[PDB]
């Protein structure tokens, strides 16, 4: 689609409102709605003004003015608007320079794909994210000077087997770790997952499947096809938007947080990736697990830069409650085929070169997909260019100190980024300015506020002392 | 039906979602939904991937990847999906070998029918299961360190004759043991049972009848026609699925547990069986109760291997609360005609050779029908091949030590399986690997957790001591 | 007092019950009561048996049997027993060897004082602990799979200024950080603090003063005089016992946890210390702040070994919520006079050599005083023996990276103990066995369980992502 085709669309269908969407630095979709007459040919080049100082991690009040540039290829009707509204995904333009903004995650993402094409290694990188979530019926949290609390609830919750329910308690509550994937009446989310899957398809997302996940009390997963870097990060943002909004439609609440439930499965975002040139898969070969030496080298980079990569792929203190040794892994920095306990997994493809890829299991859905994907690409490329030996595969379950480990906290991942960021910066994709502001925002707004707050389990262990 | 006919069905009717169903080792139906484009000709041979390590009693995390192979003959529309969804029953393929998985109960089931055809004794085995259930209006259970509780409820419950009900208490609550089979207003489940019966018919199940059962407080039964081994175990899984899901539709809850109610009828799954060759009934003859010597020998095997058979036909600790001497039997290992107190019953057929069969009364609906049916077939065949004399019929009600008895607990049935499993393994149907993992899963997840937990009746007997 | 004088006491006053008290490894007082006839002359040498395998961090089930040896000098009447009960503090004897148990904190403490006397540096070490606490009216905490919560309450709590109270809300609730030290009706704890002070005096504790502390909602402090190492750690255990028990008497609850309240003062245990020989103060001199070179060197050791010392003086994850840069310090490893923002403070003595001492401000009341005091003594001695220059004093409020900092977590303090423990072990005071079991107990029972549990503030930051 083109700027003129989108403008013809608005005229023919008499669309009165345009909803322009764009991501912020941490990873939250922002929006502004406009009356149809506000969008012209120039909106697709010069962009539409807004305050860049109210968006987290961007401009300072003194240099506030920024521009929203919508992508015509993203235009669809937002089903969640009573009034027929056309929705587009934007990239951010600096009005002072007229160039794309260096802190815009969607700009960084495009720059990463431009860099890949520049090296001659490949022309396309396919990303296939797998974002698990929880479908909750209630959420109550807070923390005052004399209190700290959270209470998550779901009808599927095993903690609710003995409770009085309105007309009445119908049983079939999945047991802890026992939600993957018994039929209804255990699975209460079939109709909703199909709706979430079908509505995002109409948004332009390539859809595949859906299933109930391991955890009791609403853990679910929707399966979407891979796509090119920017397109894939655009697809994850839509994915997250429709799921949250269909949940709200049916009076429910969704969270993509890694560990909302203690002693049950966390929500991870396993990300499948492969490099391609002239339509041919470059990760197909005759080496380990039917991979090519390039594919082994891409894993090399991923595994070597994994601690730094975690500052972008697992950017929350909560990420580290899931990335704990034992439950359920991937804490250990190694590759393997079929092994779902290893950081990098080589799925078993049915002898098809087109299906040959690596699954980086460490990431979770709290990440900015534009930043996470660009970072993983950079580590991958550096791995082929340096030409990082991933070591030997580990084809076992659960001496364990011989294998390098992932950071155990957010500050540790931020430390690993300060030490190892040349594979990102030296490229031009991420600016040293952005990498520094990322560490600073995460330390001041997440690491430090958390260190200050008493944890309720500290009463369980320490009230008597 | 064929893979192409199913694919033509999806194209012509514009079916967007495909629901693939498969059983786990203990006996719970699992599922995964796919967008239409994910199912092609190759899905019917190579299968569709999934995690075999999250399914109870299967693969270990290190060797996780498995394949779902749908059966085209099982395709129907799942009525419980708002969105028109096509549903198929799968068998599990090992992607490493390309062969059918040895722990897949549906594979074991097919292997059992392949074995029967291999012996030349018969070409077909007809199984007619009779699974009673309870239709409850409420269920609350739990067990903490300082508590253990369950509270089952139904409007039909005799325990509710003196309670205040919303506008108001309409009486006609069946008395204990007095539910078989007074008319409405006593029987409150006529409309629902007809719906359960008619919807499963549309799923491809051969339907016969329905009635209210002996127990007060929702005991019911739906009658379905016999079918070939795999088809019959497929029919029982559908049977259980529609009943549970129509109950959920009308805000009610179903249990197939053997003994949910104390001092009232348990839920048993009487299983009628007969061998056939070239369309002719092989259990018709001029011996006892109009049976053939082969039929007498098949009973021989069943009765001889019955204690081991119970590790598969009655695989729960709760099974043994129903299989108690007195209420209501069949605890005594003997055959008889018309006698509903004997383990094996020869029903009175109207002088029709086609209706000549044995009714093994011991089983209950907690069993995996694929495992239970394959096991009973194996014991039957071994009985004809060895050529086990069933002894003499016992045509009496209620010296009693002269007759061999069934195990009194789950561990006892598991003990009997360790001692007597050659009739299963030596065949090739069940692998010694599967038989060992079955005992281990049942001991670690059911027998041992139960031995640890205080029973509320232990307070009734022992609080003062 | 002697074993015979204690036995004469029991006979003359007709005391029927004897309460023998002893500390466990983490720092909790344990007890066992005996009928008078059970205590004879041999109880004061051979000791009284008990199970050393049920006490945290001690014997294994196979080598369980241990002995309690009471100290006659600790005998007093426990006021909290309706029946006149004589109470004594014990040390633990190994019955296998007949020697004092190497994991007994009270034995380690005596060994530390024996070591000081062995070096010829001094004959006496005086410890003056200052343990702040909170006096709460209510405490509710818990953490399930779907929840985590704590709710602390007090009538003094500023969070309660707008609440309906029984007949009625009388105001005068101290403001946050504004509790030190307005008069009544603001201070509601005058009578109780006097009772806590007077009852511990009758227990044999040298008492000095009492005041309301900085924090709103019940923060209090009782002032006690210094004493010799073991005597001082005995005095802190009594201090903690009477405060908790007088609170219980008046239907209230006390906590010595470092940070129960967010955004208000933590509970610290500032510990004043000085070495003496032949009745003369050795920390009096003509150097900085009227100190001696020995005193400067003792600070040297303290400051150098402070990160390792924190594994014993601040042994909880909660300790690190108080030891946070800013609120209120001492995070910075430096000495100064009058400065209450420095780790080590030299209080202003009124030109009296007898009052010349250092105040290590880092410790909190979650510590085992026997372990904390022995550790600080060892670091002090090593400082004089090596002859560690403490650096130059920092006489400022709040470049800041030039000054060495304390660990930011419990694992970090445990890391610092593994690297620096020779000043403890090489001495003989702490065994390498004890130092290893300490790290292991803290990692397995506190550090690792905490890393697993979602924090409620993680919902505040991450629910939307
Ligand atoms: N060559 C490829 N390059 C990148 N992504 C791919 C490639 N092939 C498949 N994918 C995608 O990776 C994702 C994987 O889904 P799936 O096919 O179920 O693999 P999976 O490993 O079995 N999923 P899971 O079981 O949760 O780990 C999908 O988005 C696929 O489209
Ligand atoms: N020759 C046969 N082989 C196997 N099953 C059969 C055969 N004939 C009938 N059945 C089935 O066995 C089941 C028996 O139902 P039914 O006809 O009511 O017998 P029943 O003994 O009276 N039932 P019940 O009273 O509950 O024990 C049905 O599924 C029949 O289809
Ligand atoms: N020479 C000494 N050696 C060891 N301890 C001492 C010595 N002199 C006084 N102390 C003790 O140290 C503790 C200090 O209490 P205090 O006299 O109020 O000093 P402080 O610094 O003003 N207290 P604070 O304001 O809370 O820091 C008391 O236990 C004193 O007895
Ligand atoms: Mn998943
Ligand atoms: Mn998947
Ligand atoms: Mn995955
Ligand atoms: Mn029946
Ligand atoms: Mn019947
Ligand atoms: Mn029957
Ligand atoms: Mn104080
Ligand atoms: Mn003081
Ligand atoms: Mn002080």
């Amino acid at each position: 689609r083109t700027p003129q085709e989108v403008l013809k669309w608005i005229q023919d269908e008499n669309i009165k409102i345009i909803d322009l969407k764009f991501i912020d630095t941490p990873g939250i979709w922002q929006h502004c709605s406009f009356y149809y007459d506000q969008l012209d040919e120039n909106s697709f080049t010069e962009g539409i003004p807004f305050d860049g100082s109210s968006i987290r991690g961007w401009k300072a009040i003194n240099e506030s003015d920024m521009c929203m540039v919508p992508d015509p290829n993203t235009a669809t009707i937002d089903p969640f608007c009573k009034e027929p509204t056309l929705s587009m995904i934007c990239s951010i333009k600096e009005p002072r320079t007229g160039e794309w903004y260096n802190r815009d995650p969607r700009t960084i993402a495009a720059k990463a794909a431009e860099y890949l094409r520049g090296t001659g290694i490949a022309d396309t990188v396919y990303f296939g994210p797998e974002a698990e979530f929880f479908l909750f019926d209630d959420i109550r949290f807070g923390q005052t000077e004399n209190s700290s609390y959270y209470f998550a609830d779901s009808v599927e919750g095993r903690w609710n087997t003995g409770r009085e329910e309105e007309g009445g308690n119908l049983g079939y509550k999945p047991g802890y770790k026992q939600g993957y994937f018994p039929v209804a009446p255990t699975d209460t989310a079939q109709d909703i997952r199909t709706e979430m899957l079908l509505t995002m398809a109409a948004f332009g997302v390539p859809i595949e499947k859906h299933h109930h996940e391991v955890a009791s009390g609403g853990q679910n997963e929707l399966g979407i096809k891979f796509d090119k870097l920017v397109n894939s990060a655009d697809n994850l943002m839509i994915y997250k938007y429709v799921i949250k909004n269909v949940a709200k439609k049916y009076g429910k609440t969704v969270t993509f947080m890694p560990k909302p439930i203690f002693n049950d499965n966390g929500s991870g975002m396993h990300v499948h990736q492969s490099l391609w040139k002239d339509g041919q898969p470059l990760f197909a070969g005759d080496k380990y697990a039917g991979f090519s030496q390039m594919g082994l080298w891409y894993i090399g980079g991923i595994l070597k830069h994994a601690p730094a990569l975690l500052a972008f792929t697992n950017p929350t203190t909560n990420s580290y409650k899931r990335l704990v040794p034992g439950f359920e892994a991937p804490v250990n920095l190694a590759y393997s085929q079929g092994n779902r306990s290893a950081s990098v997994r080589i799925p078993l493809s049915g002898g098809n070169p087109k299906a040959k890829r690596l699954e980086f299991r460490c990431p979770d859905a709290t990440s900015n997909p534009y930043l996470a994907f660009a970072a993983m690409l950079c580590a991958g490329i550096d791995g082929i260019k340096n030409q990082i030996d991933p070591g030997e595969p580990l084809d076992v379950d659960i001496e364990l100190a011989k294998i390098p480990s992932t950071p155990g906290s957010l500050e540790a991942a931020l430390e690993a980024l300060e030490k190892d960021h040349e594979f990102l910066t030296g490229t031009g994709v991420f600016s040293p300015d952005f990498v520094e502001s990322w560490i600073e925002y995460k330390l001041d707004n997440e690491v430090n506020p958390m260190r200050l707050r008493p944890h309720p389990y500290e009463f369980s262990l320490y009230y008597d002392c």
